[PDB]
């Protein structure tokens, strides 16, 4: 069998993002996959990296060190329940799909917070123990991104540069760092200015792609892919 | 006269980041600059983009569109006061310094949320009115970033690749997009493994740089600079 986690970051269920998430649930479920959705806004996910992320502290340390404390907390199974619930979903997933609108050439802050807090030292990677040696090796990940800008704007000659450029910290610095193999991104450009028919086509294209997702080869998640 | 805003994202006042922020306040204050610090964790800054960002009644209360609602709220002077307070500090600043530890090759989520929520359409940019025509034109911005990884790890052939690569979404996609001129980044590598005196040297180097900050030329914030 195959298990899929969709990490979804949009406020509005009727949005284009919400439609992309729903068609992924519907297609993957039809195939007989196990599917789970983390709807970050609906969960009111905490994005801040704070001492609340470590449970069971009787007396605060004089000096708070988020990196040291969360690494230790992971090993002691004393992370906050929201984090460990997400970690269980990741641990079990064969494929993690991130569904989000592009915000400032990156993920919305609530999703950045999921990355910062969930993908902790000892769980997702170790030092050393990263990139191909990351702890989530054997899993796949995919970014499904929507944009304001058109595909042409996101070319090397366009004002926003190649779309691949902004993908580097996400695909490579985050997903590959943790040991994921990365499937090619699904970028749905400029739905807001698209016709109704074009919008429906972008949704259908995603659904169609998912029919054969388990047959895809990952990208070579290298500097050449992103910048060459 | 000159006005400086430091947008600071670290949980711990005794941290290396805290020392870099404090030396910036000390040196810029000595020069006679007006200095303000936004201590995001101390302020418990909201990172999530939600309908709480608009005060009062929404334009469309049935289907929530963050971009539309915040642009209209900006125009109607109906944004939440945390956002408007930040916008006043930015509007008045000649230089905005971001002081943060690198988190997943980007800003911590709390700082990402500052960018997402404060730099709204109508305030920071318009369409048209972006890149060099952005609404924060005539201002400078600087990233002062600390890392886990060493300088060697941040070369083209190093394990994490060139540091410039992941600066793109921040420098270009955010700061240049809003009209800032970008000063060369201050990257303080691997303080945690440095000796005490090496750390003191990195703090002194930052203070020294600030002495002559107003004499610096911006970088050419191009794809070529980041990836060539
Ligand atoms: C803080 C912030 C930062 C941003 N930064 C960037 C950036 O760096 N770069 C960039 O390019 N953009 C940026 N944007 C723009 C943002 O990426 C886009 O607005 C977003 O991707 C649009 O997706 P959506 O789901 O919100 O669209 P929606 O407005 O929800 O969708 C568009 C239309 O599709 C309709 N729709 C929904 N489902 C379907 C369906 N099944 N079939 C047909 N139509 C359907 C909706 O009803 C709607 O009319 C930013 C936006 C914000 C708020
Ligand atoms: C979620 C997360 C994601 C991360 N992602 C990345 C990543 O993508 N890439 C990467 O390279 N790193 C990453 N890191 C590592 C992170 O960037 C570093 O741990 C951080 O930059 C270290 O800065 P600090 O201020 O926390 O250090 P500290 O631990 O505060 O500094 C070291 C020491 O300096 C001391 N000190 C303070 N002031 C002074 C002074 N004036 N003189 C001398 N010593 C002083 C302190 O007391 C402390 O003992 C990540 C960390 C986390 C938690
Ligand atoms: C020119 C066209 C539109 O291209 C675009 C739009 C947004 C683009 C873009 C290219 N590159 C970047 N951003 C950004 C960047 C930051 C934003 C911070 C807040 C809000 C934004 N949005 C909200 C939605 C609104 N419709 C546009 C501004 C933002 N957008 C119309 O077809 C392409
Ligand atoms: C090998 C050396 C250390 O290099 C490094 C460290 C972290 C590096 C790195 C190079 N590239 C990336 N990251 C990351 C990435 C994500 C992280 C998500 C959560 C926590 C992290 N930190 C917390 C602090 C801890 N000391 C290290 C892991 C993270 N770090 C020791 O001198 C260089
Ligand atoms: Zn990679
Ligand atoms: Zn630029």
């Amino acid at each position: 069998g195959k298990k899929v986690l969709i990490v979804y970051a949009h406020q509005e269920p009727k949005s284009f993002n919400g439609s992309l998430k729903n068609v992924a649930v519907d297609e993957l479920s039809r195939q007989g996959c196990t599917v789970t959705v983390s709807d970050l806004y609906a969960m009111n996910l905490e994005p801040r990296a704070t001492d609340k992320d470590i449970t069971g502290t009787l007396s605060n340390p004089e000096v708070f060190n988020y990196g040291v404390e969360t690494h230790e907390a992971y090993k002691q199974r004393s992370l906050a329940s929201d984090i460990t619930d997400e970690q269980k979903k990741v641990r079990e997933a064969d494929l993690v799909i991130f569904q989000f609108p592009l915000y400032w050439f990156s993920v919305p802050a609530i999703l950045k917070g999921w990355m910062d807090r969930v993908l902790c030292q000892g769980f997702a990677f170790d030092i050393p123990g990263f990139y191909d040696s990351g702890l989530l090796q054997g899993k796949l990940a995919l970014l499904s991104v929507t944009t304001g800008g058109t595909a042409e704007m996101y070319t090397k000659t366009g004002v926003n540069g190649d779309s691949r450029y902004f993908l580097w910290p996400l695909q490579h610095g985050t997903l590959h760092f943790c040991g994921f193999k990365v499937l090619a991104p699904q970028i749905s450009f400029a739905p807001e200015i698209a016709s109704e028919e074009e919008r429906k086509g972008m949704v259908a294209a995603w659904s169609q792609r998912l029919q054969t997702i388990w047959k895809e080869e990952p990208i070579p998640c290298t500097a050449h892919w992103h910048f060459g």
